[PDB]
């Protein structure tokens, strides 16, 4: 346990070497990203270590290019009593600020990021407006899925169905 800090330092150095590999090799990008995700999953859930590792990885990976890792990090921050940083990460991922545009509905792009932001807002005691946004988002998702049902998109349709089931469960719990 006393050596864990040095272990994190070694992890960061290895990530740096893998970053130079990511820069050099254009066909290794997906493999490198999967390795980073799995190795980060292996590590402890301390916010500071995750922040250091993500800063290291940011040299070649913008947050938009990998929304899953930053969503996990934001969830960890939210569960660690740092809702300010979690909201900052969510608004960075979305690209627009729902806080300033209260009247404007939440964006539909990146539905996973939207759902994460909505649950963070629910944790932010803004329950009624969060529920209103959730109703609007469910209506948008169902109508968009109905319009965009096609044989080409099935895995996307399955993920959309999973997210919609989660949204329905959250709607029931919050009601
Ligand atoms: O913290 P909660 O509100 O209960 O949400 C949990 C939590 O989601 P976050 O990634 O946003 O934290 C779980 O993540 P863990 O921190 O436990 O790893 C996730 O589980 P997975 O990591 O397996 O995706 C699970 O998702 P699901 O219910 O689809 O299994 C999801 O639950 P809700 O989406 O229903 O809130």
């Amino acid at each position: 346990s006393r050596a864990y800090g040095a272990m994190v330092s070694c992890h960061m150095l290895s990530e740096l070497e893998e970053v130079i590999q990511y820069k050099l090799v254009p066909e290794r990008r997906e493999i490198i990203r999967q390795i980073w995700w799995e190795r980060l999953q292996g590590c402890q859930r301390i916010v500071e270590d995750w922040q250091k590792i993500l800063m290291v990885r940011s040299l070649v990976v913008s947050p938009h290019e990998d929304m899953r890792t930053w969503l996990k990090y934001a969830s960890l921050c939210g569960k660690s009593g740092r809702l300010a940083l979690a909201h900052k990460t969510l608004v960075l991922l979305l690209g627009v600020d729902p806080s300033r545009q209260l009247d404007h509905p939440l964006p539909t792009v990146h539905p996973q990021v939207t759902y994460a932001y909505m649950k963070n807002m629910w944790k932010s005691a803004r329950k009624i407006d969060a529920f209103q946004h959730m109703q609007h988002f469910v209506q948008t998702m169902q109508q968009q899925a109905q319009h965009a049902i096609a044989t080409e998109d099935q895995q996307h349709k399955q993920e959309l169905h999973k997210l919609m089931a989660r949204c329905f469960l959250k709607l029931g719990e919050w009601q």
